[PDB]
């Protein structure tokens, strides 16, 4: 469920029935991983998180899904890895800190939304939603 030492202001995604996670962004500054940011078919959902860094965009192709996400923290979320069910990854930031794996706990599950907390300068805290497409 929830990972890093946490505090903050809680965000979710918008989760949805009829639409799922097409693609996503993630906003770095230097250091810390900002705000997160999914689309929802042909629309991108409210971005979510601390303001401020570069936004790295990603584009699932139709049938891909997340299915599995490290996640490194350090007083702040500074990097993140996911992995699709294409035999894809896409990294965003630095692994360093703290690493730790989000799975589902059951097959075929697959990312359906990202929540946690952040603060002024950054997230806070981290987990991830499974469940089937």
């Amino acid at each position: 469920k929830m990972y890093g030492p946490g505090g903050g202001k809680y965000f979710s995604t918008t989760e949805d029935y009829d639409h799922e996670i097409t693609g996503l962004r993630v906003s770095v500054g230097l250091l810390l991983v900002k705000s997160v940011q999914v689309k929802l078919g042909d629309s991108w959902d409210v971005k979510l998180g601390a303001l401020g860094g570069n936004t790295q965009e990603v584009t699932l192709q139709p049938g891909e899904y997340i299915t599995k996400v490290f996640v490194a923290f350090q007083a702040f979320l500074r990097g993140m890895v996911m992995y699709t069910s294409k035999d894809r990854y896409f990294y965003f930031g630095k692994l360093d800190g703290q690493i730790s794996s989000a799975y589902p706990s059951q097959e075929g599950q697959v990312l359906v939304g990202i929540y946690g907390q952040y603060q002024l300068l950054g997230i806070k805290s981290i987990g991830f939603e499974w469940n089937y497409p």
